[PDB]
């Protein structure tokens, strides 16, 4: 087990009694269709069922045999059509499916039925997943349809193949051999994502390279799109807003200039000539030095709509990112909301605003982005981070399922109770239909795709939750563990719990209690809570914590930056009152004296120290848990995860010591005597922050 | 087949009659020894014999059974000791071995015998290679010993894991998880190299990062050294000469300053505390902006000997590179020789001067470095390039065996006939202390290690030739093809010939007839023969070709730069006379009229055009040959190679068109009508040279 198969490990079912039951139920595979998508589904079931059932199961179009798996749509499978499923199939829409044990002409069958070929593909992966996770097929009757339209992955890949915030190898896209070489890995990539129902990929960096739009690269990109197409995955590209200028075709990129409008229209025509089902564009504009409409004195709707008009005739959409923040505003927290709220309703219907979970930048815990509860006439989609930019690159174990679930189940009170982020994303709160979730996965050429084996779990949870935003972190972990490692209950339970606590451990040894943005700049690998004196104050650490001798925290109430007024009144009320604000967010909104007493009975200084030490203890406990699993895991992945956890414990100690000593130097309070005192001083940790190997190929 | 096993593919022998013979001969595996190295040999034989013979063969220390493979030294194997092999075995030295079908206590056996445990490991790999290449074991009686002492690989790896002139992925060394995580791939890397007898590795870039010497990194590096040790591979590091300054410990790096001398002594003590058998240092100094003794007004012997003194108490060596050339000399070709000859005899005995094959920079064909025939009182070693910096990155097929053989068999006449480069390296010409060969391999994390499958063949040939410098490119290709793809004769023959022509094809479409250095600067991906106006003239293209309306070539005879006078007289004579100079080197030494008539009957302009067009035709023929092999190769590697050959053909056309049109613009002569006229004009190719995606993660400064 080198991890190349990820969670699609088609190994013989270990439970011998259960295996016999599956072998009795699925003796044949019946597939009448022959479209590329159905062929992909048939190929997956043939390899999957053959591996899991430990016998050759070959896809055939022959007279129906007893105990068959039968797949198709009413349009390509007369057997499925003969069942007259009607309304039951109608509720499934364009991507849903039905899995059911039933009878066709007295033959025992299990059907994978859908309206479309892609629905059949998704249903086929779910059928395999039921077997992978040792679920019974007897009396099976279930249907599912995705809750979000655009379920996409994002890759911050540069064309030189270095990945920005990439800890898993070089970019998968081998430009030097494209379009000529159709590497099997491109198909495996499609299989991995299709297994989760992901239907779109943005292959290139948001810090966008205009070359992706050149003929040379569109031909290369078309080969990738061709490989992804049978798996239902549309191709998307990040664009550079100054492309008309970069190509030397127009002397401006102003979206109101007709020559610019025309340049994009012609470029869209060129794209669709190579990729007739091209999805559209991802846009990072007027942010962190990336060009945009504001560079020409135009607004974000003017820029987005210009691109959207170029795509409209071809059915393309614009994912316009809301990650924008000017350095001269009072409070970066307020930035995106103040930029986009005035534009609510001004965007075309093929524009979707892509918004990070929180208003800062993927920090270990952030409150929900106020834009989600404020934009009522604009399509929106979520952007989550999977790659561990802020959770320890490829050496820390940090399952992100809990972060995603926490976000999705957050009640916003935007329009009564039930205004959860998930419900907003689904479109039910504000009544929009163009919906989605994007996940910044940044995998690479490492054999296991993600570097750290457990980053696979985060990619997994993300795709499951993009399909159904109410799926819990626990449910996704249970499936992933079964698929990736073992179905042994004695293994599943402790490892699931280890996964579930890992996110919180990552918060605790870095920045608990509402602290944030304490990382070394600009690499983000280790601690640097002392960081000050950068060209922009909002890229420093002290800007966020505002620690002094008397207190800590950032006042975002009415008496401070009043960012709380950007939220619905029930949220502003709950978070603005010290009696009701969650302690896990408190320092985002309140500047508190070090003597403030917390729910635990500790004062704030004591609670801060307790949290930092708790995070290290949580890592140590993960170490012990993992060591207990040696009998259930292959020796190679066991040894790898054991080793990485040692690296993580060492780094967590460095984080803890650096931060506790830093805040001690500012507060002037002792570390309570029960704790192991750091043996080195703050100056030593400032030296480790200069000399600690930053393990990433890309650099700021 | 994803190429991860490279040439150690232990799959069942396909010839069923032959398989049965092997199965009859090797029924058991007997190993009495238990040192780490013997254990590694035993594990290799267990997995190798089990795979090749398609039956479980487990290494055991039990009473000898009939039809056993028995391995060991007289010191660790009483069975081998009982044969009283004496002088025959002893003559094979510290790394050699004997493979022999014989009898012990009336049992039929095949022995893998050596004086040392590493000799047993090397012999075990040769035993497996005999089976992998379908050689008979009946009456087997062969011995071998390496002809060079230091058989080393070099990795131009940066600590961020980006590889300089690396076309095969990120650096293998995962610094973020070291030393804690002992990745299996580190052992597989040691197996690959040990299978060729490679006994050293320099893991980091010659453009050296001082951090490798920090305690933090030495701990990491020690884990790698630990993984490599059972396989006989010593660890070496490239050093930055300014390290005492970079560490903030000394305000100078002057090798004559006692504080500097002491810094390195203390540093060596720290290294050896982590890695007790550390091999030593590779040094790129006073070259291309890298620091060195000349920065302190000292010479390269003063610098090298300072480092060598630090290592001497621990048995370490300094590989001091001769790749040095100042921008203000009249002819770069003369540089290394003029720098180092005055220092011949001044280097300490644990210093070895590491010299590239040619005096420029790994160009597709270079004449031999004159230093090899001149330095008669200094230890020398060869440096060859495997990574295809100048042969097309990871997209062109270019087996380098012929380049290495061409070099090693070149007669230099240093001390009369028999003064081949190989014999010089072996120590037979000048009678020297330390010998060796280094190969810049630059593999990475790509599943197949080398990107292009065929780069594996170059690494293979390199290690084979480091063991025995008289091994031909053809022999190494025959072995490699058998081990990597197929033993079918109908496959081997045409693919071997394809491999053998591939180097020449790469010369032909880039820079034939003694032309050189026509690449895009500084990435080296594509053609740029017009390159002029760089900060240093010796980094341009025009500096080398000197093309004009009347002629082309660089005068290195007595009437020009007289670089020929740096060679032994018979070479200076042969190359300086137009009647005897090889046409494949001619423009290195002569500036010739475009009307000069070549051996073929063509004038020089016509010959130049013919060679550039021939190179493209040679790639097209490689495509046709490869297509004919579909039945013999697995579908995945077949498809990959087919596709890469398409990329190569397209790029070779770009090269051809760019260079022919460029030289045409200068000569003002027509491309003969028999040749297909380029798809576009010279200005268009000057545009493709700005627009053509450079497929490498690393970029020049
Ligand atoms: O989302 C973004 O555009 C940016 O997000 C930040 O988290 C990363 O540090 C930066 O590399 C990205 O370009
Ligand atoms: O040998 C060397 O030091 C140099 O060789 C040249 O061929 C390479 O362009 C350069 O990247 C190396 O550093
Ligand atoms: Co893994
Ligand atoms: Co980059
Ligand atoms: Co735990
Ligand atoms: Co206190
Ligand atoms: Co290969
Ligand atoms: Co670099
Ligand atoms: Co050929
Ligand atoms: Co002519």
């Amino acid at each position: 087990e080198d991890g190349y198969d990820m969670w699609l490990r088609y190994q013989p079912i270990a439970d011998q009694t259960l295996l016999k039951t599956y072998q009795k139920q699925i003796r044949h595979l019946h597939v009448a269709g022959d479209s590329p998508t159905i062929n992909a589904a048939a190929a997956e079931l043939q390899r999957g069922l053959s591996g899991l059932l430990n016998k050759p199961i070959v896809a055939r179009d022959e007279k129906l045999k007893d105990y068959s798996l039968v797949i198709g749509t009413p349009d390509n499978s007369p057997l499925i059509a003969s069942l007259n499923l009607g309304e039951r199939l109608q509720a499934l829409g364009a991507e849903g499916y039905l899995l059911e044990q039933t009878r066709i002409n007295k033959r025992h069958v299990v059907i994978v039925a859908a309206n479309s070929d892609v629905g059949v593909l998704y249903g086929s992966f779910h059928l395999l997943r039921l077997i992978q996770t040792q679920h019974a097929l007897e009396k099976l009757s279930l249907s599912s349809a995705p809750r979000l339209q655009h379920r996409v992955v994002n890759h911050w890949d540069n064309l030189n193949r270095v990945v920005e915030r990439g800890y898993a190898g070089l970019s998968l896209w081998d430009w030097g051999s494209l379009p000529n070489y159709l590497a099997p890995r491109y198909t495996d990539y499609a299989r991995i994502n299709a297994s989760l129902g992901i239907n779109g990929t943005v292959i290139n960096n948001v810090n966008a390279d205009p070359r992706v739009l050149s003929d040379q690269f569109l031909q290369k990109i078309a080969a990738l799109a061709d490989a992804f197409r049978p798996y239902g995955i549309k191709m998307y590209l990040s664009i550079n807003f100054n492309s008309p200028r970069a190509f030397g075709d127009v002397d401006t990129a102003d979206p109101l200039d007709p020559r610019v409008q025309q340049w994009w229209k012609t470029r869209a025509q060129k794209i669709y000539s190579y990729i007739p089902d091209f999805g559209g564009f991802l846009v990072k504009a007027d942010s962190e030095g990336q060009p945009g409409p504001q560079g020409y004195g135009r607004d974000h709707a003017e820029g987005a709509n210009m691109l959207a008009a170029a795509l409209k005739p071809f059915g393309g959409v614009v994912f316009w990112r809301a990650f924008v923040y000017h350095p001269d505003i009072e409070d970066r927290f307020r930035g995106a909301y103040d930029e986009f709220m005035p534009l609510d309703g001004k965007f075309a219907d093929n524009v979707i605003l892509q918004i990070k979970n929180g208003p800062i930048d993927f920090q270990p815990r952030e409150p929900f982005s106020a834009l989600f509860a404020g934009m009522s006439r604009t399509n929106m989609m979520m952007e989550f981070q999977i790659t561990q930019e802020y959770f320890g690159f490829a050496t820390h174990l940090a399952y992100q399922g809990p972060l995603f679930e926490e976000s999705l189940k957050t009640e916003t009170h935007a329009r009564g109770e039930g205004s959860t982020i998930g419900n907003i994303l689904e479109g039910k709160v504000f009544k929009t239909r163009h919906t989605g979730m994007a996940g910044v996965i940044n995998p690479g050429t490492d054999r296991n795709w993600t570097g750290h084996p457990f980053v696979q779990s985060s990619w997994y949870a993300f795709g499951r939750m993009a399909w159904d935003h109410q799926i819990s972190a626990a449910t996704a972990a249970d499936e992933w563990l079964r698929m990736t490692f073992s179905n042994q209950p004695a293994f599943i339970e402790p490892v699931k719990q280890m996964m579930l606590v890992s996110r919180e451990a990552g918060v605790n040894y870095r920045s608990p209690l509402g602290l944030t943005h304490l990382y070394s700049q600009g690499d983000h690998y280790g601690p640097a809570p002392w960081t000050d004196d950068l060209p922009r104050a909002d890229w420093t650490a002290v800007y966020y914590h505002r620690a002094s001798k008397t207190g800590i925290g950032f006042n975002r109430t009415k008496t401070g930056s009043n960012a709380l007024a950007q939220y619905p009144e029930p949220i502003a009320k709950a978070w603005g009152d010290l009696n009701s604000v969650p302690e896990d967010l408190i320092l985002w909104f309140h500047h508190l004296s070090w003597d403030h007493r917390m729910q635990s009975g500790r004062n704030l200084w004591q609670e801060l120290v307790h949290k930092y030490y708790q995070g290290v203890e949580q890592v140590r406990a993960m170490q012990r848990t993992w060591d207990q699993q040696e009998a259930y895991v292959d020796a190679a992945r066991f040894a790898q995860v054991k080793a990485l956890l040692q690296v993580q414990e060492r780094e967590a100690v460095r984080w803890r010591n650096s931060c506790v000593l830093y805040f001690q130097s500012v507060a002037g309070r002792p570390i309570p005597a029960n704790y192991e005192q750091p043996e080195h001083d703050l100056e030593y940790y400032k030296m480790l922050a200069r000399t600690t190997y930053v393990p990433e190929p890309w650099h700021p």
